[PDB]
């Protein structure tokens, strides 16, 4: 057993709040906040070895990363920004950092009950977005 078990497996969104304002924040143009905040995404998140796989899938757009925690990867976002992120275990948290154009935000998961709990921060804006097992 691991760093990240109780993590690993496929959850849907069951909540959201803040998210329009975060993406505002982050500079998302209108309609992919529509469209995007309609979205309803499944995350999956799997472990092999020290990789850890996390995809979101929705109507609107799947991702996948692949990863090792401290090690920084570029990453395409899902409103197509060009960032390098890094991701961290601290105190049981994914602390995921994403950096691009000076500019950074920070997207932490977190088991909570029955639930991953998703925090999205965007200078003084966050958004909560909460997942249940699906
Ligand atoms: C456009 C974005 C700035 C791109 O990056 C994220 C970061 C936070 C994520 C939060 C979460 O996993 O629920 C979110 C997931 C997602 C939402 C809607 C559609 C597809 C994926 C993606 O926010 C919207």
């Amino acid at each position: 057993s691991h760093m990240c078990d109780a993590f690993v497996g496929t959850w849907k969104l069951v909540s959201s709040e803040n998210f329009d304002d975060y993406m505002k924040e982050v500079g998302v143009g209108f309609a992919t906040r529509k469209v995007a905040g309609m979205a309803k995404p499944n995350m999956i998140i799997s472990v092999n070895g020290d990789v850890i796989t996390i995809k979101s899938e929705s109507t609107f757009k799947n991702t996948e990363i692949s990863f090792i925690l401290g090690q920084e990867f570029d990453e395409v976002t899902a409103d197509d920004r060009k960032v390098k992120s890094t991701i961290t275990l601290d105190g049981g948290v994914l602390v995921h950092v994403q950096k691009w154009d000076g500019k950074s935000t920070t997207i932490k998961r977190k088991r909570e009950d029955d639930k991953l709990v998703v925090e999205c921060v965007m200078k003084g804006v966050t958004s909560t977005r909460v997942y249940e097992r699906a």
